[PDB]
């Protein structure tokens, strides 16, 4: 009654405020969903956005390679122990071959950055980059966020499972999730709704292929969708048992850097948050620098959990809390800062609460 008037006035300033053309804001709450568009998914086509509106999700992908993972460890096709040796052939016995499953997933492989370097691009020298690997900081101890970490959790997953990463997610993960419009590569049945990204120049820009792109930033969705994800996360008894134990996998902190606990691609918050915690998660410290990490100490009685995503025209982010059946979704077609994205959901779904 109130959540359209509450989303309005958060969500809505933001367009003009970062000349954002395009954006959609879903709240659940209760079982029931709340779709709220804005703007333009085309500005030259003067397409509007709506319920079929595809948006790249950037690093909301990490939390479906999360998810593919928890269900290939309840499976029994992979162990959280286990190394990429037993997977990747051509790694057995490399010093990568030492580092496991489960801190490849959290980032604590102690040597590795952000990106892959430019020059690493096909099948063939993604193989040689993790040949050539070399440890640098004490295997397990240092959280580095890290697209070729994941990347390379996923592609394991994908291994252990058979299939192509990109096959693991439409033919096993996406349908048992109930999701009918997400996807790694967009058929041409879809590309009209596919929306531009716009770039800080608002020129249209859709997302570059990288190595490994799609277990850590290749995925795109729509807002029924995501809010199919969270009721999913919210609701996951209702689920087939195996996606339930996969979706429960995701939910568990392994460890703390200070106040965010990780969670195999969310991150995990004792709640009620304060802003200020919720912000320092998105921290250029956390995200960008080596940090070292501590076991969890207090475990929270009453968790949220939430996760932030870029392409370079797109931005996403993602809440939800368990004990109160709320959660939010925000797609744009255009990056606006993540201190802007987290701040208009805290608004709102304390406002409802
Ligand atoms: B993720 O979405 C990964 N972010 S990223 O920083 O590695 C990344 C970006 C961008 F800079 F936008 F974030 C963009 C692209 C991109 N590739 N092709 N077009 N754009 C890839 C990776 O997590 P967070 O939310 O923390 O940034």
């Amino acid at each position: 009654q109130e959540i359209k008037k509450l989303v309005d006035q958060n969500f809505k300033p933001l367009l003009e405020k970062y000349d954002v053309p395009g954006m959609a804001v879903g709240v659940i709450q209760n079982n029931k969903k709340y779709e709220m568009y804005y703007g333009l998914q085309s500005v030259q086509d003067k397409k509007a956005v709506n319920s079929n509106t595809i948006f790249e999700l950037g690093s909301v992908s990490k939390l479906f390679t999360a998810t593919a993972g928890g269900y290939a460890k309840n499976k029994g096709k992979i162990s959280f122990d286990d190394t990429p040796g037993k997977y990747w052939k051509e790694l057995k016995n490399t010093p990568i071959d030492q580092v496991n499953l489960l801190q490849l997933a959290t980032y604590t492989s102690g040597n590795l950055a952000l990106q892959f370097p430019d020059e690493v691009q096909t099948d063939q020298q993604v193989l040689t980059f993790f040949k050539d690997w070399k440890p640098k900081n004490p295997i397990g101890e240092y959280r580095q966020y890290s697209n070729p970490s994941i990347g390379l959790f996923g592609k394991v997953v994908a291994l252990s499972m058979n299939k192509p990463f990109d096959q693991v997610l439409e033919k096993t993960i996406f349908p048992a999730l109930g999701l009918k419009h997400s996807y790694v590569n967009v058929p041409k049945t879809q590309m009209q709704n596919y929306a531009f990204g716009y770039n800080q120049e608002n020129q249209p820009i859709r997302v570059n292929p990288g190595p490994l792109d799609a277990p850590a930033y290749g995925v795109k969705s729509t807002l029924p969708d995501m809010l199919s994800f969270i009721h999913a996360n919210l609701n996951p008894q209702k689920y087939p048992t195996d996606i339930q134990r996969a979706i429960n996998e995701t939910h568990q902190g392994r460890y703390q850097v200070n106040t965010m606990y990780q969670a195999l691609g969310w991150e995990e918050f004792s709640y009620p948050a304060t802003l200020q915690t919720l912000l320092d998660s998105n921290s250029e410290q956390i995200v960008m620098k080596p940090n070292k990490v501590t076991a969890i100490s207090k475990e929270p009685s009453v968790k949220m959990y939430h996760k932030t995503g870029s392409t370079s025209g797109f931005g996403t982010y993602v809440v939800f809390i368990p004990k109160e059946n709320i959660g939010l979704v925000m797609l744009t077609n255009k990056r606006i800062p993540n201190e802007e994205r987290i701040k208009a959901a805290y608004v709102v779904l304390n406002a409802i609460k």
